[PDB]
């Protein structure tokens, strides 16, 4: 059912921290991939770290290439490049929250 | 042992090719059960998305106690119903790219 | 696995709302998520009694309270002497269903 879950926290150069969580779930001919991400703090711009291996070949893998994901107070796309996840957001936020982006694939 | 008491997926494309992944599952938690209904596309949408449902995905989506599906996606909200196994999903603005969501209700 | 406490909360003017708290591990992250659920409308804020395990539950989040987005809003859920507060960003002709968590390590 449940094939990968792991968790890590990733930091930028500035301080701001997230914990992104992989899950890989399957379900019959159905294959379910989702990340989870959360922030306590406030992004001005773009959220660029390094991130695991693991974490970046997940990412990888969406059809699209990137995770369009929704906060509560805006949206991001989650990509990664050689090992740096970046988050891009719509707009400023004083407070990231939590949210998810999966895919099904069959 | 599991609290997933029921987890189906299916596929369904509309009639211009766009398409749209649905996941129906209930999760038995105690005194209270929930179920969820997770849909994906890649696709945009310019108004509503039709397409035939399985009867077991038909049945799990007439079940709400509102008779439909109040959902959130990240550029715009849905309202995902069944009638005669034909799933609708109306939304509340044009979407340039649909992503993820989940709708799911909590009963006792 | 995982651990629930689920309960049906209602406001003195029969709002009612119904809330699911669960606890995961994932190594050395713990994931807490709170789901909510209520298909009526809400003007202003939803108050009503939790049980001292769904207050235990909200208090332990690091920020104090839960930043939770519906469909049509946002929403801040906090809890003080076994009172829960739902607090709105704008009125929701219906409030639906959302989900807000937190993971540390």
């Amino acid at each position: 059912k449940t094939s990968l879950d792991i968790a890590e926290e990733l930091q930028n150069d500035k301080g701001v921290s997230f914990a992104f969580q992989a899950r890989e779930e399957e379900l019959g001919a159905f294959t379910k991939r989702t990340l989870f991400a959360y922030s306590g703090d406030g992004l001005t711009g773009p959220f660029k770290a390094p991130a695991s291996a693991e974490l970046s070949s997940f990412l990888t893998a969406h059809p699209k290439g990137r995770w369009l994901i929704a906060f509560p107070l805006g949206t991001g796309i989650v990509s990664v490049d050689e090992g740096i996840l970046t988050l891009e957001i719509s707009r400023s936020l004083p407070e990231v929250g939590s949210g998810s982006s999966f895919y099904l694939t069959e």
